[PDB]
């Protein structure tokens, strides 16, 4: 009885093998525009993926991970509510059955098609592993996808997917170039919060861009034919592998404009 998004093993169960479910800061969150203040002691925002290094994109059975060579200086993230450098370990996605939902943040409620998160940690403690121990151990960049014109960046990923249908598989994935995923606008909210899956730990410094990329109908298709199971078994399509807003609780949410 593996977590999942199903009704006996949704989100609403998580809290039963991890009780940080319930956490005091806890992600995602919806972010009221309204009440998000500008933060003028936020430096500028930096991404630095020129040098990046994929490697291999598998199916964990929940999303696909494009996972990055991070054993060196390369990929990072740094400015903004950051301190110190953080590095780009991987990106996935979370997205819906339909076009109306699929993203884990909202904007004044409104859910987005679906939600890219680029993962890094923070250097200064080694590696990710020993990162996740930490309250500023990572930094996720959000952006948001609604469906329009295609991204082509994103073509690269969507065309492998078939190769990887099941959960458990994997296959090569090198010079992808994450630079092609990303908006114009580097206008983003910010807020201290937590990974958004098991085992939902509270390390992440949240950093959301205001400007959504935009993919098309037959991208997000092609999500939505990968399967949650494993080779062999009951085809369960891999869609709505979101988690709903948590309670925002002692936080404020930040704006970088
Ligand atoms: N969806 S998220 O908040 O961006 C997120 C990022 C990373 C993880 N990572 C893990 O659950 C994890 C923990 C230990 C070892 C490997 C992994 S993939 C989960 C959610
Ligand atoms: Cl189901
Ligand atoms: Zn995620």
């Amino acid at each position: 009885h593996h977590w999942g998004y199903g009704k006996h093993n949704g989100p609403e169960h998580w809290h039963k093998d991890f009780p940080i479910a319930k956490g005091e800061r806890q992600s995602p969150v919806d972010i009221d525009t309204h009440t998000a203040k500008y933060d003028p002691s936020l430096k500028p925002l930096s991404v630095s993926y020129d040098q990046a290094t994929s490697l291999r994109i598998l199916n964990n059975g929940h999303a696909f991970n494009v996972e990055f060579d991070d054993s060196q200086d390369k990929a990072v993230l740094k400015g903004g509510p950051l301190d110190g450098t953080y590095r780009l370990i991987q990106f996935h996605f979370h997205w819906g059955s339909l076009d109306g939902q699929g993203s884990e943040h909202t904007v004044d409620k409104k859910k987005y098609a679906a939600e890219l998160h680029l993962v890094h940690w923070n250097t200064k403690y080694g590696d990710f592993g020993k990162a996740v121990q930490q309250p500023d151990g990572l930094a996720v960049l959000g952006i948001f996808l609604k469906v329009g014109s295609a991204k082509p960046g994103l073509q690269k990923v969507v065309d492998v997917l078939d190769s990887i249908k099941t959960k458990g598989k994997s296959a090569d994935f090198t010079n992808f170039d994450p630079r092609g995923l990303l908006p114009e606008s580097l206008d983003y909210w910010t807020y201290p919060g937590s990974l958004t899956t098991p085992p939902l730990l509270e390390c992440v410094t949240w950093i959301v861009l205001k400007e959504p990329i935009s993919v098309s109908s037959e991208q997000v298709l092609k999500f939505r034919k990968l399967n949650f199971n494993g080779e062999g078994e009951p085809e369960e399509l891999m869609v709505d592998n979101w988690r709903p807003a948590q309670p925002l609780k002692n936080r404020q949410i930040k704006a970088s404009f």
